[PDB]
DNA sequence: CCGAATCA
DNA sequence: AGATTCGG
């Protein structure tokens, strides 16, 4: 009593594999070379529409019925069951005109960048013209990099990590340290952001303090929601750590933000499940404070340190026009360029997050002790020989040291009053008593093994 | 089974280009030179009832059938696929007729207003005739603009920023800088606003202080959605922040109403993403208290301050049927012209927003702290030499000033009574403590330095 | 493949202008001589139905099918583009019948009440008969009135502005000065508000103090989107100011409902922009105090004394079968002659709504205030002469009085015990320091001037 | 392309008016002697296939498709117009069966009954078998109230104030005075009140503290909603005034009760404006405490003592099992006609609540 | 293939 | 001069 033909032209759609079942259930449309996307909308009569012309005379004049149209969508919905997941490549850059690959440099379109299921993308069209490196903008934009980081061997080390970061802006994968971009203010931390943010288009997306400080897994989470499938995300705005009323930042909150799929409900709707592609990068103009410090939160950690200020390793002026050009994204190609090169350079053909937790005080202080108190073990209990005569006395199988003892030779490699507060904190979260009074931890001297 | 020519008749339709669908996934129309849109109802069919003239006999008649006409709609919403955003350009100004241009003040209408895509208008229909400079109407709002702001060169600065504020008010763009109406009760702030919503019309909106002493990322804001693609918002009824029982103005709010686009959840629907291209004003009869205050909420903020009564820098009678008027709309066109005229006179050919702060007894304060108290750092190591014998000493490479010390010299810049909560709060957000009591905040005095 | 003379029809119907699209996106009807509106269901149908009748028999007969009905519904809907706005004039009252002119006193019906689009109606039937002066009810009606108000010389004054009250309760427009009925217990502001709802039938409104001393603009509000295109609201119901537990009359809010258009959201609906047309009266058996006192409120605020007892400047008995007479209308046309009266006698041509806030003990203390402290001023400069011995000491520029001086002159005019909480309250709201002590308030004695 | 007589069957429909449009944009139909009415559910497709035998043979096989029939409704939605409102009449009880008056005490039914129109109903059958005067039930419930209130001279004006407010209980207009129940626990109030409700099935509604202590126009307010279009509330549950952190009774609240439609949101829908017809009855242990106290609220307020204890002015012995028969509704049709003639005792033909605050 | 029934 | 089915 309907048209069978109507069938026929839904599997010949599917043949062409246009349209995709997500993961997440919703479904994906190849319009435009792009992989658009609408939960609200479904985009299959639109679909329908745009590949009619890619379909014999006797179909095309049928998709022309709206009611035809919805059946053939209804027959694509009913077919598609394998809910086929996307955005797996890490190293493949989405644009509107086609997929750009970070391996090769090589820009792909049309059916080429068809098989490469993105559902998000740079948000602008991809011109190779001016991806170029001979242009005076990539030369403008060198020398403003050079001035935000100097090429100095003092510096080499902090430029080539802030090199690795902003190539990691563009991984398509999980970030498995954390950036931190410290420094003082307008030492180029928001001139790079912006920048980034003009050459990513919409994969750029910006946040505060409240995911750093506050619990995202409380009911509805807009953050986590706009993070879901990102490439780079800026924490800025961060408090005085040292002073009242400034909360510290979370290591429970960070272990979080680790994760393929960071968990979080968005608004009225369920997507819990929130893919963390993105690169996070945290913006500040102290040096954090953390609730709790551990091995793994030091692994997960880095600090990338500004030091030429713009009116420090250097000064120099400020450039008024500079923030202009990059709201005209005149240097967005220049921009992807250097990031491309970046990534050739660091990440190819393996990503690489290393961390460097040892610019911070608080890390700083944990490293130094984990380096001067390492854990008793079982292993260390034939050093009670030695150990014995040096305070040391085996409690339970544990090499112990009495707390008056550690806190004496506490004072001997950190300044027991500037780190009072953290050697207070460090033994209270790390104090074991062994009756009443003969307190220890459970960490041994090396200047004693 | 049905008409192939329903789809030659969309896609002649969709040549005109008089449908668009937006970045927001909606529908507009241009109808009667203005882009209606609404979201409840789908103004497509009355688009192609719109038009069915401008197409040829054939087509028009099988228009005049709704079921053929649905059809066409529905093929128009599938052809529709790329979200084309809209209002762009900050320099046109929609009315019912079309739209008029800021930089040459010549309007457009038909084809040539269709050029533009402006979701939102005036709320009237343009008139030439009466935006017009040589007319009784525009002699007397001069002679009430200056009754309002003297055009005395002790309130010249204070009369062109109220001036580059109220051309400001007409930008399509967002505001960098907040705007203050200081003054007291009855000094023309509210004869301003009046006169500037019967110039805009549809465009001006108004609020009171729950946007600024409330967090407005909770749920649903209506407010926010009420903002959204607005020309001018005005913050009046703010409370004495000196006394008891008034919240203080948030500088996170502050600093939230100045993006492009500003989150907030509408009631019942999905758009978070409020396009925020309103020039937000506040009118008060008080000095201002925040809860927060840095360089970059001093750089956003402008204070202009209404210096004449009308029973100040001057004292005149008041006019009990000039509010008639204003609300007849008899000054609404000259206001228009006037405001176009400051617009070439200001912002011509770029906005310029300007930040006033120093007219805030707590913003003075830092400001005079932050000229005086400039931030300790390693380019300021080197003055250690002459700064050890005037109490600064060395922490941590950090030139730091005893807390005594501070406060002793804090109160020959600054009255140590009338300052006394303004210090003490500066000295709680910006202290360290060396080990216990050599308590320091990490500036150097520009006398020493 | 449908009915050609189906949009002809409706074309014809459009051409009666039987149904308006308002400014709300929502449609009217006029049937049965009234503009009849409902959101929840459209009346369009209904409308077809009622003026078929008043089409060729070739019409009606197809207006008889519910599918060409909603086809031609459809139609209308589509051609009404132009969202045309209702409820402009302030001088007609509509009824179930027509519209009665408030200026000639004639009542208007079928197409001659169509010229006026009223939304709302006074929610019962028009009858001239009723409507007249020389009848036994009015006779008693203005007895009763004269009770409730005598028309003595002392209360001619306080008579009078009670009749303009009355007289504005039939006003279509915002009411520019809010209205207080003070008194005592069953003084007659009860059976004048019975009186008046039993006149004006759907057209009258009531609330509570929720709307006086809570903030409106918090979600959801009922009472805003009941009080929209209303003409009168009561405020009844007021605490005993004076004591604890009661709250003070917000001025933000009597400065909200000040406005053409109030903001407040309705249940599950988007009718923020709600037309306040209603003449707002609070009746109260105390004199009121408020948050925040100012020249504006003060003139945004009138007062009415009922001076008269029934069981003051009279004691009468209570007549207990009145009250049935009031909800029996017997009094209805009578109170709607005399209003017309009022109206006629006062608001013709124009209205008008003048403050009497010397009726407050706390607005009567500003008054003389505001009449003993005019504010200092550069015009001011000049007295300096004549001030210096007089304590006035120049301050920044400004005629300032040290805060011991004020409060020791201030005892002379007001009892610094009975406005000691008002006195103290004035100056914490208006004290200003010199350095920490020789605290001001910027305002001068005429006794020195 | 559609038949012409569906319309013609509309209009005959509609000449019946066994439809009609509420004030409130409702529509109610007259089914089974009784004005149904169902905002959920549009009743008027049942109430055509009802009528359907009302017509002639050649209409009630057309009525018989529910397109069609569904079609008619529509016609007849778009027919009616006039928003008619209804239960105006404040001597007239409905019941499930037809209406009965409380003036000469004649109960209608059928078209008698479809002349009034009755929103609500007393929930249960009428039956005038046991609506008399000469059974052992209407000695017993006599004895029950002569308990309940002596027939004294001392307590003969009390008796007298109590029996006006069970009469006016079934008022179908405003209460102008509050009634109030004082006394100690268990004095006879509740079996009064449980004794009423068994009287007057859907018509009853009881309510605790809330409305009287606290703001009612406060957003959705449930309570309010339901009291809308009833015959009598009662508000039991007040605490001790004396002790600290009770709160005390809104002189507010109470003037906000005393208008014939008292204003409140209902829940998802638009019914602000609820016709107040209910003989408000407020059950305390305790002398009331009131935030302010004026004259109108003393004239607002009418005090009824219960004196006798049931282990005062007397004290009998209590009878466990009357509570059974008062759930049985044996005792329901003897306190109607009981109601009945305390009515044209007292309200006929004029209502009357005078107060007594000198108690 | 035309008409009627069934009808978005 | 819904389309589509069923009947002629």
């Amino acid at each position: 009593a309907m048209g069978n033909k109507l069938f026929n032209i839904a599997q010949r759609i599917l043949d062409t594999n246009s349209v995709l079942l997500t993961e997440r259930g919703d479904y994906i449309v190849w319009i435009n070379n792009s992989w658009k996307f609408n939960s609200e909308e479904p985009l299959i009569t639109k679909l329908i529409l745009s590949i009619r012309h890619q379909l014999p005379k006797e179909y095309s004049s049928e998709l022309l019925c709206p009611r035809k149209r919805k059946t053939v969508e209804a027959n694509i919905r009913d077919m598609l069951v394998d809910s086929v997941e996307t955005d797996t490549y890490p190293d493949k850059l989405p644009f509107k005109n086609g997929v750009l690959d970070l391996v090769d440099g090589m820009f792909y379109s049309g059916d080429d960048a068809k098989k490469y299921t993105c559902t998000v993308s740079t948000g602008f069209k991809f011109d190779d013209t001016k991806f170029v490196e001979d242009s005076p903008e990539m030369e403008e934009l060198m020398n403003i990099i050079n001035d935000i980081q100097p090429l100095t061997d003092e510096n080499k080390k902090n430029r080539e990590l802030y090199e690795k970061t902003l190539s990691s802006c563009l991984c398509g994968a999980t970030k498995g340290c954390l950036t931190f971009f410290f420094g003082e203010t307008a030492t180029g931390k928001s001139t790079t952001k912006r920048l980034l943010k003009s050459a990513i288009g919409d994969l750029f997306v910006e946040t505060g303090q409240t995911i750093l400080t506050d619990v995202l897994d409380k009911g509805p989470n807009p953050f986590i929601a706009n993070m879901h499938l990102k490439r780079s995300v800026f924490c800025s705005e961060l408090p005085d750590f040292a002073c009242s009323g400034s909360k510290k930042i979370r290591s429970d909150n960070i272990k979080k933000l680790t994760e393929p799929c960071v968990i979080g409900r968005p608004c009225f709707s369920n997507k819990i499940n929130n893919r963390n592609h993105a690169t996070i990068i945290i913006d500040t103009n102290y040096k954090p404070v953390f609730d709790r410090i551990d091995n793994a939160l030091m692994r997960r950690i880095a600090v990338v340190r500004f030091r030429t200020h713009f009116s420090y390793d250097k000064v120099k002026l400020l450039d008024e026009g500079l923030d202009g050009k990059i709201q005209n994204n005149r240097y967005r190609f220049a921009f992807l360029y250097l990031l491309v090169k970046w990534y050739k350079k660091y990440h190819v053909p393996i990503m690489k997050l290393y961390p460097t937790p040892e610019e911070i005080p608080d890390f700083a202080f944990y490293l130094k002790i984990g380096t001067l108190l390492v854990s008793s073990s079982v292993k260390h209990i034939p050093l009670m020989t030695d150990l014995s005569k040096k305070g040391y006395i085996l409690y339970d199988n544990v090499v112990t040291l009495p707390l008056t003892t550690f806190q004496q030779k506490i004072s001997k490699y950190f300044n027991s009053r500037l780190f009072g507060h953290d050697i207070e904190s460090f033994i209270n979260r790390h104090k074991k008593f062994a009756n009443v009074s003969d307190e220890y931890l459970q960490y041994i001297f090396i200047e004693d093994i």
